[PDB]
């Protein structure tokens, strides 16, 4: 019941790969990330350490790990479903019921990583997944970090994620709080479910989009696309001032958040 099988790739990404394991005997399904320390000890070992924390269910599931000498496994939950990614049509989006649902399993899993003090720090649709009933689980926590321990709150200054996701004050502040980061990050991902495309390159005053948006012309592209009530919330969202920014206790009372659809 402990020997596996290598069946296909799944994700080769900079780290290694994640691969999916058929057991022999049980035909049990597990997701395995191959992590080769000589072709880093140390963002490996902190990945570890906080999978073994988390336990949620819309955080995707640690099983354990193997060191077979260099080579590190990563036993995950392996999610059928594929990549949010994925289900995102290119300029249109998806119906916007199912955006609703999969904000809504979202919020829950970062309120959870909030919770425990850890924050992602990159999420977007490709390491957001979907399982076989279809529910969101938050994947990827190779650039998580510890923002909260003993109570006591410790702000940022490390630079990571992907720059389409990343919060203004990230680019502009010498040091940050983590949680505004997060909540920006989700927000991106919302106007990629309803209209398909990413607003803008980076939110630097020297991209026009971006500039575009803090004038308020919502009459330009991602904006037209998305309609009143969820645009609403992207408003308060998608502030630049990290501490005008909705928290998330405020997103659960928003309008759209609340409006029934599916
Ligand atoms: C929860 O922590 C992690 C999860 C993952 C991870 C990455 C990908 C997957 C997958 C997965 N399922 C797929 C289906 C289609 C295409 C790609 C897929 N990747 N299942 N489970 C995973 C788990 C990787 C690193 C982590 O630190």
């Amino acid at each position: 019941v402990e020997d596996w099988d290598l069946v296909q790739t799944l994700g080769e990404g900079a780290y290694g790969e994640v691969q999916l394991a058929v057991n022999r005997v049980t035909e049990e399904a597990v997701a395995v990330k191959i992590v080769d320390m000589k072709r880093c000890p140390e963002n490996i070992k902190k990945e570890i350490c906080i999978n073994k924390m988390l336990n949620h269910e819309n955080v995707v599931k640690f099983y354990g790990h193997r060191r077979e000498g260099n080579i590190q496994y990563l036993f995950l939950e392996y999610c059928s479903g594929g990549e949010l990614f994925d289900r995102i049509e290119p300029d249109i989006g998806m119906p916007e019921p199912d955006a609703q649902r999969f904000f809504h399993q979202l919020m829950a899993g970062v309120v959870y990583l909030h919770g425990i003090g850890i924050t992602h720090r990159d999420i977007k649709p490709e390491n957001l997944l979907l399982d076989e009933r279809d529910n969101l689980k938050i994947s990827d926590f190779g650039l998580a970090t510890v923002f909260r321990y003993n109570n006591r709150e410790r702000l940022l200054n490390k630079m990571c994620g992907t720059l389409p996701y990343v919060a203004p004050e990230l680019l502009k502040r010498r040091e940050f709080h983590a949680e505004p980061v997060d909540v920006w990050s989700c927000g991106i991902v919302l106007t990629a479910m309803l209209a398909g495309e990413l607003p803008w390159d980076q939110p630097s005053d020297s991209c026009q989009e971006y500039s575009d948006w803090k004038e308020k012309k919502t009459y330009l592209n991602p904006w037209k696309k998305i309609d009143s009530a969820p645009l609403a919330l992207l408003h308060k969202i998608l502030v630049e001032n990290p501490s005008a920014r909705i928290t998330i206790p405020d997103i659960k009372k928003d309008r759209w958040y609340n409006k029934p659809l599916k």
